[PDB]
């Protein structure tokens, strides 16, 4: 075990001391390297339960057993007295920076995994190189540095969720006590745009001076692998050059899909023009039942927009579908429609954008439910969101040997490695792995470490929390109902669940039995809790701290334990009682 | 233990079934009592690992080793021939009615802890009685039942804590752009109190319907434990009774501290009448640096109040102090006064209460600062928050051997026993105790279920989290920083530590470095979790899912392995990693 991970570290990382705490030496040589400004890891050896061992087997990469040992990408450079030789002669910053390739680390894609990763490799002394591009949707939509949860995603829909969810705080406001006039208030789609867009302005800069101080190479270029070690770069001004790495991470994400009907591409819209759309949708029809979908079309409502949302089947596909109808409930009993077993046929326009007034045109959507009746109605904007797709035609050769599955997604080991084992996927375009983004910076951080600093930790992808931002929010942490029963037999499985009712809501006269809870749990497993479900507000901060418990493996006793804290929403995870198998209404 | 454990539970169950899931006859006889009408507690053996030992066990109190066997008052009463025999000829009912006392339970208080206990005794068919009354305070203020949260706690403090943060939800919807005018709004203090009070009716109302429902006896009466077995009881019309029981739980909880200064009791109020005060306290100073006080002047000073706290020494006494200090800053940034180091000496009298238009009166209040200088200064509200106490004076008779400590708190084992042994005491009055509703709560339904139903689960006093409901919110859960350096030594802790913003503060321009939040761990065992804390909205909702893990032993590792939930406030403490003893900026 220890041989096979000391061979690794040495061949992989790209400087490295190996060191002990109470090593006067080695701290010269940190003292050194600190002052040549030399990035590095550090392996302090009397830190690990087998660091006799290591210092033992170093010997067969350096032939010595002492500290330190400094490695620069594969080889010994030198002992204490050796490393202040080289800085003494001025020959330190050259034998540091000898590489056969431009870079330690090339990250294709400038998003939430390649970013973290560009960055973590930094430093740990990778000579490290991020490269972005954001290729323009069709009517023209671009955007800066982040990826897409900062510019078209996470970070402008919880944003614009929060701008929806001031509307109804508006309303609260009056019950305890607030004096408006709400008949004169009204929203300005563009106005809060503009705030929007200046937050993630900010973001996009400071990612650009974040990797400036980090000594990270930013090229605002698109990348393609033309072989294990090459990259072929082109620039701004259609420019074309080859950068070589040794290691290459591939962290280029997803782009909307758009259904293939007439109109579809030159009339309709998705997530990636909404969060800058100049002009109010208004009038809108939401195409598919994605989380993505619902998001959209709640805070749209919410907004004061008449929307319809056309569900070809089911709502959140792979969500349990018991909260998944709750969440849809929600909506439709405020205002948002739904139009059910409906496709679009044809997207036709019927008024152009006018682009000095800022209105939106006007699309006529021809359409047909499965019972045959005809769909013909018209709206002012046509927001497609029915999936995102991997683009590694755009990103990857052919001939260099990378696999994708059936899907166009990186086909990878438990590590993140591809079928060019100098060549590592993370983020969406990873094969099987839940697409969000702190899995993707966890997944690029880790594996900066394991390729550059010893580490060992993988990712660990399981019983990974989510939350869905609708008007009513809805957290998960683990498996469905469904999915519980299907694994491991009814019979196996107890669902404790409640109703409950946000304080805040009594006053405000909001829904009494429609915020809901439950805990499945495997009954032969000590009552193991294996998927937690919130329906509620604030739901991703109830979730979130029920998450370490999941992964530390709490059961049902677990819960009942631990004392609630009152007044709030979470604390009826700690109180729960009714099972689903005794029928018993979840009601308060 | 086997042994001692079913004589205790017979010796104290009210009425109990003896059974096995698989049993035909314990059917039948569950059957008999469901349709009789008789609630009862039931111990199925074949779900105890020790099952068939307490069977043969049973011999030693019925002479028999077969289920069913049922129980009344520590009798074995028969098998299913008997009891069935017992409901062909009409005794049934006589003999499950058998008792020495008037009741099996009377439970002096009906707050949280007292209904909690009574309700839950009562579905195990213990003859219950739940006593209430309220003692009005010097101003003549009054409520329902339900005790301290329901009526002058929890409930109408966060729900005008929620009237505070909607103050500031008006400002945040013009920078996700909704266009109101805010020189314009206004709040109204008795249309708030009028909604909240509204809420606490219904509530007061419920709880009366809930006893009823589950045939508890309520009774509206100052009750006075005058031997181990007897309350005398004073109804509203001043007649004096006794009534007898053969358990008897004491949960009367505190009553507000009111300082030895002339014109205190005259002139001030406390949290007790400031629920439901019909007039606008206007310029208030809030006399304490209690969580009630801090949360009080908070919720004023939002709702547009001239506030001053008066701070004697600190603040939140026993909380951790770094996080007090922030809680303080916050709040005195955003217009809380503070007059610190100044002590009260005298409330004169300016102007009396206007009963009529609804408005507040006029006060004088003189001090002085620990500088010696003179504080006079006009103040249309005092309220004191200088702490609570309990009143068992008005409870319980010298004679009857229930010891309490130097504070007047009942001084109890750890299953809630007092020095009369058929006499226990939960809530508030139980020294030691977090003074808490959840913690009540979860004491009170354990011990019924321990008296009742057989129950072995004492209640868990450890690790229970908090929040103060302050303008920024403050949640922990464990050790203060200070606590576990000096009970593990300094050289044993390290603190991992953040700010953070909320996505919700960048569009709306708030601090950025303000909120924050650590976690306190023992560098020996493994960087176990001591203490969590966190300042920022919605703590208790971030908070709460977090006490399940600290409650299982989490470590820094646990929470390092779970992935966030994005966009979040939670999120942050799944990727600490500044510790102080590192000296670098916590900021972000
Ligand atoms: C509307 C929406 C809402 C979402 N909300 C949430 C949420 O609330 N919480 C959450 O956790 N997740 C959310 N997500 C998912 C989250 O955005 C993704 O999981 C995350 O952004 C994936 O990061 P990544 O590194 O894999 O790829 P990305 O962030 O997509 O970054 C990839 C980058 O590489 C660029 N690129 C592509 N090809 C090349 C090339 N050839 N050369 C150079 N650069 C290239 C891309 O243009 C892009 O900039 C949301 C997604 C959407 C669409
Ligand atoms: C302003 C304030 C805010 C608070 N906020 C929170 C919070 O946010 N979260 C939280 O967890 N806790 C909070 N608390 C604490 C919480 O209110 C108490 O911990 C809880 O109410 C204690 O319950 P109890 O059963 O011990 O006593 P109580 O709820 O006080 O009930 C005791 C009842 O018995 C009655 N009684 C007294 N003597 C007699 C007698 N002789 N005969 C008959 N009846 C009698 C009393 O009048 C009272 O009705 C707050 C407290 C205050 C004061």
């Amino acid at each position: 075990g220890t041989s096979q991970w000391l061979r690794k570290t040495v061949d992989s990382a790209a400087v490295i001391l190996f060191s002990k705490t109470t090593c006067p030496y080695c701290k010269k040589v940190k003292d050194v390297l600190a002052e040549a400004k030399i990035k590095h890891a550090t392996i302090e050896l009397d830190q690990l339960s087998n660091g006799s061992a290591i210092q033992k087997c170093l010997a067969s990469f350096s032939k010595i057993e002492t500290v330190p040992q400094m490695f620069v990408r594969g080889k010994f450079i030198g002992d204490s007295q050796t490393v202040l030789k080289y800085y003494s002669n001025d020959e330190l910053a050259g034998i540091v920076n000898e590489s056969k390739y431009d870079y330690d680390l090339i990250v294709i894609g400038g998003g939430s995994g390649g970013l973290a990763a560009g960055k973590e490799a930094a430093k740990y002394g990778a000579k490290t190189a991020v490269l972005d591009y954001v290729e323009p949707t069709p009517i023209g939509t671009t955007w800066g540095l982040g990826g897409t949860c900062v510019n078209v995603g996470c970070i402008p829909k919880k944003l614009m969720h929060q701008a929806g969810l001031l509307s109804h705080a508006l309303e609260d406001a009056e019950h305890f006590g607030w004096s408006l006039d709400r008949s004169k208030i009204s929203h300005n789609w563009s106005t809060m745009v503009e705030g929007v867009q200046s937050h993630i302005g900010s973001l996009n800069w400071g990612y650009k001076v974040a990797l400036r101080d980090n000594q990270v190479t930013y090229l605002n270029a698109k990348g393609r692998l033309i072989s294990p070690h090459e990259v072929q770069i082109t620039d701004k001004n259609q420019k074309v050059s080859t950068i070589t790495g040794n290691k290459i991470i591939l962290a280029t994400g997803e782009r909307p899909k758009y259904p293939e009907i007439p109109g579809a591409v030159e009339y309709g819209i998705t997530s990636d023009d909404l969060f800058s759309l100049p002009y109010f949708p208004g009038k809108t029809l939401v195409i598919g039942a994605s989380y993505v979908a619902l998001e959209c079309a709640g805070f749209l409502a919410s907004l004061g927009g008449d929307v319809t949302v056309m569900v070809r089947s089911i709502l959140l596909r792979g969500f349990d579908q018991q909260m998944a109808e709750k969440v849809g409930d929600y909506m439709e009993n405020h205002g948002v429609k739904f139009a059910k077993l409906c496709v679009p046929d044809e997207i036709k326009q019927l008024k152009v954008v006018d682009t000095e007034n800022n209105k939106p045109g006007l699309l006529l959507v021809k359409g047909h439910y499965t019972d045959g009746k005809k769909f013909e109605e018209e709206f002012e904007t046509v927001i497609f969101a029915v999936g995102r797709e991997p683009q590694l035609s755009k990103v990857l050769c052919e001939t260099v040997g990378v696999k994708l599955d059936k899907n166009g997604r990186v086909v990878c080991t438990d590590d993140e490695q591809t079928t060019v084992s100098n060549v590592y996927a993370i983020g969406d375009i990873n094969a099987g792995k839940p697409q969000l983004t702190p899995v993707a910076i966890q997944a690029g951080r880790y594996l900066a470490r394991r390729l550059f600093a010893g580490a060992t930790e993988l990712t660990d992808y399981s019983n990974v929390a989510t939350t869905v931002f609708t008007p009513l929010e809805y957290g998960a942490c683990g498996l469905s109902e469904e999915d519980a029963i299907e694994k491991y037999g009814d019979k196996d499985i107890e669902v404790y669940h409640s109703n409950f009712k946000p304080l805040e809501w009594t006053v405000a006269h909001r829904e009494d039995n429609v915020c809901y809870m439950k805990l499945v749990c495997r009954k032969s497993d000590n009552m193991r809790v294996l998927g937690l479900h919130v329906l509620g507000p604030n739901a991703g901060e109830i979730t979130q701290g029920y998450a370490v418990a999941i992964k530390m493996g709490a059961t049902k006793a677990d819960f009942d334990r631990t004392i609630g804290i009152h007044p709030t929403c979470s604390e009826t995870f700690t109180t729960l009682h009714v099972t689903k198998k005794s029928g018993v209404s979840p009601i308060v």
